[PDB]
């Protein structure tokens, strides 16, 4: 279609300002008495539980917790149909499930075992009345309302939104605690930025990296989800860390990236790889670290990814519809 | 330097790296069986409230087995502190206690040296899978398993990430007191060799004029599906990206055209949905579709133990990435994009 504001996918998107600033307070007080309660019986560490997109929001979690609370997060294997010779020692841990509904058999099998193995279960879920929500120790609602898109938006940054409130109240962390007030403003900054060089240049596309590290990996796996979801794009996310074997193996004039920076010029690789990309013809975005894709201004800088987020959904709606796809409808369904 | 031949596929240092494998594995496990021995009894002991794994490339590959190998086996949650998804900023994190072992071929790399040192100074054990055995790598590690691979000449490692598997196998088989999977590991060798002997070479040919691939694997064969994946893209200039099979309505299954090629690695115990469920909709998509494992049309060789299908699978794959690789113009040996013959 000729209007990309007529999406279910761009009015969602669009809502999530909304959605974080009501979550939060919606939620302060029954985070705030979580947090109390892990500070006076600390887990040994964390799990995460996700699939698709919460597993991308647990990527970030992974991150924040490890870094601000310096606990270890491991990933849970749902979907996997693993046989324990030894039941999973779990402990005490903390065992985050992170979904839309709550009402996936794997997942809810899943927190049934880390329950009956002595893990605190939390779950981070939209449908407050679920299955998962029922299980759970502590419910945290997401608050993201109804999306009617098949494209998950304002969902997404509303597990991350989360997962920032968890992390800055079991920290006591004022400074953080401070900007979760200063955040719904700088997602509709977000909103507003103009990623047009990445939407024009990738209309005749066929293959992408998306690289991220650290704190804006679980970013990059999200935008790569939506490139193939909404654009039929083989995009991939791939760590910079690792930039040396799948990046430097195939970008090429035909094989851009698009890279997720922090400020210290991590996430796409050195100086030296992007100029090697630059130099055999590829294109090359970076949203961040003075790149050429503007980006809003981060409050705390662990919001950041959020806003990348936030500013990556109007530019990849956009170019769904430039290449003749309706992101709204699931793919194979979806040509216009 | 090395001279192969496009039209050998027996020519390069790849094929012939991956054909020691088997006899890498069977003088790792002789050699190393006392200090196996002592490692298991002293975690015995001292039982880790949790292992962390940290590697790069290929190594980090394994360890995503050796995750799915000790929280299976071990019961023991399985986190990781590789560079890929860890901190810039080595900084320490609670682990007292827990097991931090680090897998590298050369343990050179500057960032695993960073992140061993700090697991070390906040109280982790931490061991070593390394195949050079006088690395820094080495010298900070509690206890060093060397891989006992000797020297790998090709870009492209084969042996060595095998040997890493291996490694990882037998201290689980020790560790856990399996009477069952250490007598399998007597076998494993013996296994590695038929492996190498499967005829794959359908796939090889079904591939030379790919551009994208999709490799699917689930738990214990995720990280063979990551490996194969890496392989593709280096050696074969193949845009072919690893998902887990729990993962296919989360991305591939959104690309899957008519003809789109999936590669996917099936164990041979699954229960419930697994492989075959998600290569169903795969086909009812008319992609070409390929198993390897669950009576796939791929062969493999008969595992003495599930816990060694994905070693076995790996082992049958280089050889089929090591011809596609020389079919599509390629030598596996040289660096990627800088291999073109």
């Amino acid at each position: 279609l000729s209007d990309p504001t007529s999406t279910l996918m761009f009015a969602e998107a669009a809502e999530a300002a909304d959605v974080v600033a009501r979550q939060f307070s919606r939620n302060h007080a029954t985070m705030e008495t979580l947090a109390a309660s892990l500070r006076a019986a600390p887990p040994p560490f964390v799990v995460t539980c996700a699939r698709g997109s919460s597993d991308h929001a647990a990527t970030y979690g992974k991150y924040l917790l490890e870094t601000q609370l310096g606990l270890v997060v491991a990933s849970a294997s749902p979907s996997v149909g693993s046989v324990y010779a030894a039941p999973l020692q779990l402990r005490g841990a903390l065992f985050i499930v992170i979904s839309q509904s709550g009402k996936s058999p794997d997942l809810l099998r899943n927190a049934e075992a880390a329950k009956a193995a002595g893990a605190r279960v939390i779950a981070l879920v939209n449908v407050e009345d679920s299955p998962l929500a029922q299980l759970a120790d502590t419910v945290i609602p997401l608050h993201a309302g109804a999306e009617k898109s098949v494209a998950a938006t304002k969902s997404y940054l509303a597990s991350l939104a989360a997962l920032l409130q968890l992390a800055a109240y079991w920290k006591q962390d004022s400074s953080l605690r401070a900007a979760l007030d200063l955040l719904p403003d700088a997602l509709r900054e977000a909103w507003q930025c103009d990623w047009s060089a990445v939407t024009e240049g990738l209309v005749e596309a066929t293959n992408l990296f998306v690289l991220g590290r650290g704190l804006g990996l679980g970013a990059a796996q999200e935008a790569a989800l939506k490139f193939k979801e909404t654009c039929s794009l083989h995009a991939e996310a791939y760590s910079s860390a690792e930039v040396k074997h799948g990046p430097m193996a195939l970008v090429d004039r035909g094989f851009p990236v698009l890279a997720f920076a922090q400020p210290d010029e991590t996430g796409a690789g050195t100086r030296a790889v992007v100029e090697e990309f630059t130099a055999r013809g590829a294109q090359v975005w970076m949203a961040g670290a003075g790149g050429n894709l503007p980006v809003a201004a981060a409050p705390h800088p662990l919001c950041a990814p959020l806003l990348t987020v936030q500013s990556f959904y109007r530019a990849i709606n956009a170019l769904a519809l430039r290449r003749g796809f309706n992101p709204d409808l699931p793919p194979h369904l979806n040509k216009v």
